[PDB]
Parts: C-alpha cells; structure tokens; sequence
C-alpha cells in the first residue's frame, strides 16, 4: 500500500483561485506546527504548488525532514476566472446561482476558469508519474513512508474524487478542506492500483 | 439549512480477544481505551452536542457514556448501530478465515453487496441503520434549527457501521463504497446535511465534512 498525504496550508492575509496570496503570520506558524506533526510520519517525497500560501507551508515541512520541497504547477489551486478577487456579495449580484450550482457540479466552471474536472484531469498525471518514478513508495524496505503533497483546498478535493474513480456526480461529496488540514488516500494492489480514503479534513497541527 | 452529524468509534478493545473479527460480538475497552474514551469525551464535549445515540455493544456504550457524563445528556441506545453482523466469521483470526475461504476476505472487502454466511453485507447495515437518522431528522427540529443549528447529533458505533451509513447518506452508488477506509481507533466523523426548508429526507443533500480524525485532539 502507498500512503498519499494531501496537506493544506493556514491562514492567509474573497476568491483566490491562482491569485497569489500570502500567509498570515498566524498562518506562518501553523506550518511550522504541521511540520512537527507529518514530520513525524517520515514523508518520502515533498512536492508542492507553487502558490506561496502553499509553497511556504511546504518549505517548513522540507526543514523538519531535510528532504527538497519539489515545485509542480499541476498542483495550483483550480482557477477561478473573473471570480478572483472577488467577495461572495460582488459574485452573487451578477448570478444569484452561481456559487451554488458550482459547489453541487463538478463539471461547472466559472466564466475564464477551471471545472473540479478539469484540475483532476491536469493534476492526476503527477501521482501516475510519482508511481512510475518512486520505486521506494510503498516500496518493500518503508512502505509506509508517505509521498506528501502542499496544494489546495479545491484541487485536493478534485484530485482525491478522481484518484478513488468517484463518479463525477457524486464529486461534490467531498466537502472543504480547512486550515492546517490533511487528508491521506492509500493506494492498493498505476490504473490496476484501488485507492481508497483512510483521512479526510484532519487537523494538522495536533496528533 | 444544514445539520451536523458526527460519528464517533471507541478505542482500543481488550487483550484478550486478540485479532479475532469482532462484528456483533460484545468486546470490552482495554484501559487504553477507556482514556481514550475520556480524552474523547473532553474533545466531543466542547462541540455542544445536542444528542447522544449509541450502539448497545459495550465498546461503544461505554464510550459514549463518558460523552454524556461530561455534557450532561443522557446516551439513548439504538441497536441499529450495532456493528456489521459478520456470521460465520464472527470470533475468526485473519488466517483462520483465509485459510477456510481463500480470496473470500479481499473480495468482500471490494463488493459492498457481499456478506459472509450468516452474515451481512455493508448494504444490509445501511438498510438498517439510515432509518435512525431519518427519525432523528423527523423528531429533533433544534437539530439545524435557529436557536443553536450547529450543535451536532452524535452517534457512537463502529467502523463498518459509519462507512456503510455514510455512504448511503451521501449517496454513492454501492459500486463506489469501498472508497472509504477504515476508522482508527477514538476517531471522528462528520457529514453535514443542507437542505431546503419544508422539503424531505431524500431531498437533504450529505457532504463530507472529516472523515477519520482523531477524536482525542
């Protein structure tokens, strides 16, 4: 069995999507706290988006472990159109619903933006990759070791429902990540490989 | 419009029933697992929970009476949350079942309409035990309501029973429910049920909120 860790970073300085946002210095520390936590799960592999919010959660994981923080577009938050940078109230007023139908179809996508489809269809080939290049992973000498992964709320979600082959109606199961949150799938004797979820929404700066 | 319902599984069971299948049979806690009941009891407590229901099988009533003691609500027992039957294979070690049956125990694991003999299958446990939440849906409307909406419901059960129920409260196809694992021990879960005003059960919409965290924080 391969572990895959999916870890999702704290507080940050309204809708983001590929925007750059910066973390809270609040947010600073729960990654250093979430660094001791899946510090201790001795992770293999590190690769994050490259989204700062992420990619300074994931830089603190890399120095409790001295392992490289791998960089991966294909990790970036769904993007979300004329939506980013946007407030609730501001998107509501052009599409009362809008938001709604969005949290409920996997397949809708904002104007200019990504679908919860789409992000599957562009991140899923990294985990097929990491399979094919990690002889290690879930390897006979550490299997348990987990390959993590830094991204994002809306990719982790996409990226999880495509990885246990969830229908695409039934995607919108899957609820939101909070902050300093991880989720874990384990993947069971790549496309013979089942997936299955032992973690969804934990905290990650307690064990 | 939405409703919190957690799911708690006890901890640690006793030494001496070893890795034997328990299902229905009625373990007890080790002293491991009842700290683990009382570190739990802290961490759900803090929730507000506006209703405690429980299987009747001792690791998992003893679990939620030290819920209800620390909050002050009396634990209802509803034997519609016992654990998944698991006939034949009740009291059996991993090898001893193999051995008997080989390929049975990876197979069932896989096909959620499959149930040992005597036993039942994942389905059977959903079939049974969805009513409750429909009853408690029906008869609880401070449950969601406007005074305290997320005060969850908490039920304390099993591992086979959360995943079957929640499956079916999310409505996955049953082809779909090996996709959730298994719950570790004192561990938690929620789903949160949105719905709109004046409609029924079936309309409510289930996400999942956690799934598998520890419940000892």
């Amino acid at each position: 069995a391969r572990r895959l860790v999916m870890l999702r970073h704290g507080q940050t300085d309204r809708m983001q999507g590929q925007l750059d946002t910066e973390l809270s210095e609040l947010g600073r520390t729960q990654a250093v706290a979430a660094a001791e936590v899946l510090g201790k799960r001795q992770p293999l592999l590190i690769v994050s988006s490259d989204l700062r919010r992420a990619y300074d959660t994931a830089v603190k994981l890399g120095e409790r472990t001295g392992l490289v923080v791998r960089v991966d577009t294909r990790l970036r938050e769904t993007h979300l159109g004329d939506w980013q940078g946007l407030t609730h109230a501001q998107i509501d007023a052009d599409a009362p619903g809008a938001r709604l139908a969005w949290r409920e179809d996997a397949t809708w996508a904002p104007h200019g933006g990504e679908s919860r489809v789409d992000v599957a269809a562009r991140s899923r080939p990294l985990v097929a990759e990491l399979v094919a290049s990690e002889p290690e992973w879930g390897g006979a000498d550490e299997p348990d070791r987990p390959v993590v992964l830094v991204a994002h709320g809306g990719l982790i979600a996409a990226l999880s429902a495509a990885l246990l082959k969830l229908p695409v109606a039934n995607w919108p199961a899957l609820g939101g990540m909070g902050n300093a949150s991880w989720t874990q799938l384990s993947g069971h004797w790549f496309e013979s490989i089942r997936w299955r979820l032992d973690v969804w929404n934990a905290s990650a700066q307690v064990s």
